[PDB]
């Protein structure tokens, strides 16, 4: 098997959690703007993409002599009787997300999403992974689980097992730009605005210096009052003054800036999706969002469902309203490849959804 | 079934929700133009867009057996016989 194993077993026994800060992470998600539509579209976006099954591999494996047309039913269509695609695709990708790892049942005929949270991996000494343990209440046989990790280097050891949180990355400068905001807050609290100081070494009568203080102020303002020039007699003299402390001082702007921008980065989302751009900048990034972030999340599901059933599974993008290429180019390539009898003309209707025709020459190469 | 179960259920055993600030949120909405702007293009984009009913998969469900032309005419023209299709949509 491997000789190294039973030494590799004692380097980390048990999987560990690493999405500490549970509590605060759930906090920032529910109050914190940001973080909320950047979540959102990650996983709003990778739910809606289809799944293929391809080929039938020879080899032997787990859930062995499933029939095709039962795996895309339940992949497409209805994992389960009492939960719809959708909802579970979107808790997978969330547990994979912010945990790190997602697991999934099998029952013969069915796939539960199993909360990863509560899992927890116990490495075997000869093979891979003994079992599975839920909530140190249930173990689950380990050809009964499919399992999903995020790449993991953990304590200076390059970990198997476990998996490293995404969001937990972000936490720290979540805090930092909400101090800075409040504290652009509450400076205008604390503030102390005055518009004139006047002084005397005499003691005036406190009750009629607060009624002067009172006319004062009502009559010299100009949406109050009309009075504007002001004679000072008996002594009482104008002091001088500035203002010792400034909001100008206050230029927070760049440094919130790069917190966003550091938020908008851990996701992996091009700050064009943030804005809207020109066209030439947005129709690439979507694509560049596409397949740079969210198509390796999902070759790492797909290639764990194709280890665990064995068949070819691979995901399509073709249904996705967002990337569907333009009406005009690929008129021209495929007209172009069918006349110059490279591909047959039921191909490209296939290829435009259309069902194929039944007519022999539609599935004939033209050779001119 | 699924073992752990009896377990997730007493995780969550009831919904909570989440929209706390309900008065100060309806406020907001009632008062504050740029909340009530982008709020009114998301749903009045999103009430007109029509929907397709497609074939039929071979799987037994709930809301078995309705034909396919009473289902559109529901989705399409008239959810029920009070309401109309754009309120409904809204309100939804």
């Amino acid at each position: 098997l491997n000789p190294g194993q039973r030494i590799i077993r004692d380097m980390e026994p048990v999987s560990h959690r690493t999405n500490r800060k549970p509590f605060t992470t759930g906090q920032a998600y529910s109050k914190i703007e940001i973080l909320n539509r950047t979540a959102n579209m990650v996983i709003d976006s990778a739910a809606e993409c289809s799944y293929t099954v391809g080929d039938k591999y020879n080899i032997v494996t787990y859930a062995n002599g499933v029939k095709t047309k039962t795996l895309d039913t339940l992949l497409n269509v209805r994992p389960n009787p009492f939960m719809d695609i959708s909802t579970f695709r979107r808790l997978v990708v969330t547990d994979l997300l912010f945990e790190g790892c997602a697991y999934i049942y099998w029952d013969g005929t069915s796939l539960y999403h199993v909360p990863a949270a509560l899992m927890q991996v116990e490495a075997d000494a000869n093979k891979f992974i003994k079992k599975f343990i839920f909530n140190n209440q249930i173990n689950y046989r380990v050809d009964e689980i499919i399992f999903i990790k995020d790449n993991s280097y953990v304590c200076g050891t390059n970990s198997q097992i476990s998996g490293q949180s995404r969001v937990a990355t972000v936490i720290d400068s979540l805090e930092k730009r909400s101090k800075m905001l409040n504290f652009k807050e509450k400076f205008l609290d604390n503030g102390t605005v005055i518009g004139l100081i006047l002084e005397t070494d005499e003691i005036l009568n406190k009750k009629l210096r607060e009624r002067k203080q009172e006319e004062l102020q009502l009559d010299y303002n100009p949406s109050t009052g009309q009075s504007s020039v002001l004679i000072l007699d008996g002594g009482m003299k104008a002091k001088p003054y500035s203002q010792i402390s400034s909001f100008k001082d206050l230029d927070f702007k760049e440094d919130i800036a790069g917190f966003n921008k550091s938020i908008c980065l851990a996701f992996g989302v091009p700050q064009v999706l943030i804005d809207g751009g020109n066209n030439a900048n947005i129709r690439p990034n979507i694509e560049l969002f596409y397949y740079m972030t969210i198509i390796p999340m999902l070759n790492k599901l797909t290639s764990s469902l194709t280890f665990f059933f064995g068949y070819k599974i691979t995901p399509n993008t073709k249904e996705v309203a967002a990337l569907t290429p333009d009406k005009e180019a690929e008129a021209k390539h495929l007209t172009s490849l069918v006349n110059n009898g490279i591909m047959t003309g039921n191909e490209a209707r296939l290829e435009l959804n259309l069902e194929p025709l039944d007519d022999e020459q539609m599935n004939r190469i033209r050779i001119p």
